[PDB]
């Protein structure tokens, strides 16, 4: 397969968050069947982020998903074009972030570029004032779609004193395949942990990882 068992990854992702332009980069590794990953991602530009870098977190790989033999695994079979995806993301106080992505295969290395856009976060709120601790453990909602997938997903970010914002999003992915075919999976669910390794004093440095299981 072109998607081997250690596969290497690197990302730019840039954009604003309530007007604050920044630029981050990221590098990593992981087992692509075994559905886990790590990568160390650095703030180069707009930082420090006036705000929460979880709000970024879930934005840095879908071809890390341990997929059952019985699920077809539509991000590995797109391959060498790749596949893109596309996300909105509501926050119960209101911010909105919405995010392009393209990921590629080049030199035998995934790559991916990322744009986000979020507005409309409460100045007060956890994540203007950098008061989050992290994503809940969550389970994605996978259908087929006109040759692509939809993800949905409701997820829980924590918050000091014992709370969380709640949020959800649709996301819709697309092959970029030009030639060969795609099997279509049918509706299946894919359970992430998204866990904060390291993390430098004002987030300008993070490492974090992923476990991402696909199940009916």
């Amino acid at each position: 397969s072109l998607i081997k068992e250690n596969m290497r990854m690197k990302v730019v992702l840039e954009g604003s968050v309530n007007g604050h332009q920044f630029k981050c980069t990221g590098e990593g590794e992981g087992n692509p069947y075994m559905g886990t990953q790590t990568m160390r991602i650095k703030v180069i530009e707009g930082g420090p982020l006036p705000f929460a870098f979880d709000i970024l977190a879930t934005s840095f790989s879908r071809t890390f998903i341990k997929y059952p033999k019985g699920i077809p695994d539509f991000f590995k079979q797109s391959f060498p074009e790749g596949f893109t995806w596309e996300r909105v993301t509501r926050y119960e106080d209101g911010g909105v972030i919405t995010v392009m992505q393209d990921t590629s295969l080049e030199d035998g290395c995934l790559v991916y570029h990322a744009q986000v856009r979020g507005v409309n976060f409460p100045s007060n709120g956890a994540v203007m004032q950098k008061k989050t601790k992290g994503w809940e453990p969550n389970t994605e909602m996978m259908y087929p779609a006109d040759g692509g997938l939809r993800g949905y997903t409701h997820m829980a970010l924590k918050v000091d004193g014992g709370g969380h914002l709640s949020c959800s999003f649709v996301t819709t992915y697309r092959s970029k395949k030009t030639v060969g075919n795609i099997k279509m999976p049918g509706i299946h669910a894919v359970s992430h942990r998204l866990e904060r390794l390291e993390e430098s004093d004002n987030e300008m440095f993070v490492v974090q990882r992923e476990h991402a299981v696909a199940k009916f």
